[PDB]
């Protein structure tokens, strides 16, 4: 757990990283093709991040399942495939 | 099983009958944004088929990792995940 | 416009043919990651799609602004990035 | 032109307060979902900051058109249209 909040914080550390660069760029009247290119690699960054929270939660979901009861469960995966459905509408 | 087959299945006719639209709409040189529209509209449905698979087959692999116990299901959610990062690119 | 036209009926056969694939992968139980997999195929292809459209109406866009003047066509550009915003969220 | 980087710029300051909110989430250890809630506001926000730069981007093609040729409204619209698909693909 303390290994995968250290690599979370840095992958965020990253991307507040990329979006002071847009600020950066919007400040100095960069091209605006160039600016929505680090858009999409900051969006594509989240988007990553995300999809390893939910790997992790699905796993723990997993580790837990014997513990948890059938409608605990069914509650559990239908919160992570409302989530993903939000994910998916971006 | 059976039941979700079946809804599957209405779910993929009613997307089809949609691209069949598409076909008639540029068929007769309807405006594109209109057709734009429409494409949005096919995409949107196959998502929300793909969250329906995707709800279903999550819930399996929960249950099962609760009737095993243990975490190889783990595989299962990797497998998922790296799908669910797919279904996001496109 | 009329090749064009036959190039974006040709596309759309092959997404009819791949929404038929899926037809049949449910059909015949086909495990659930496959069947995503050419969900993602299609929406890719139906993006794909969408792009070629929006390609040819900018073009023909600006190039009416050129022949005629003005900034009248904003109307335009506003409706077309309704449009792609719509695509965005599906 | 100026009210339009003054209003990009304030539109990025949210977005890095979301970032530094999703940091302070990761280090607090809240709930998973809450989290990645938060990222899909985050990446949401980007898209619609996207749109509003490639709008701008749009209506200036339009403007200058009549002075620029058709090889390079083609070039510029190809470029858009390849954006516009590197967009798509979050």
């Amino acid at each position: 757990y303390h290994k995968q909040k250290a690599e979370h914080l840095k992958r965020l550390r990253r991307i507040e990283g990329q979006i002071r660069g847009l600020q950066r760029m919007v400040d100095e009247d960069v091209y605006c093709i160039d600016i929505l290119t680090q858009v999409s690699a900051s969006t594509k960054a989240l988007q990553s991040f995300a999809l390893q929270l939910l790997e992790e939660h699905l796993r723990h979901c997993v580790a837990d399942a014997a513990l948890k009861g059938g409608t605990e469960i069914d509650a559990k995966v239908e919160e992570a495939t409302k989530a993903i459905g939000r994910l998916l509408r971006t």
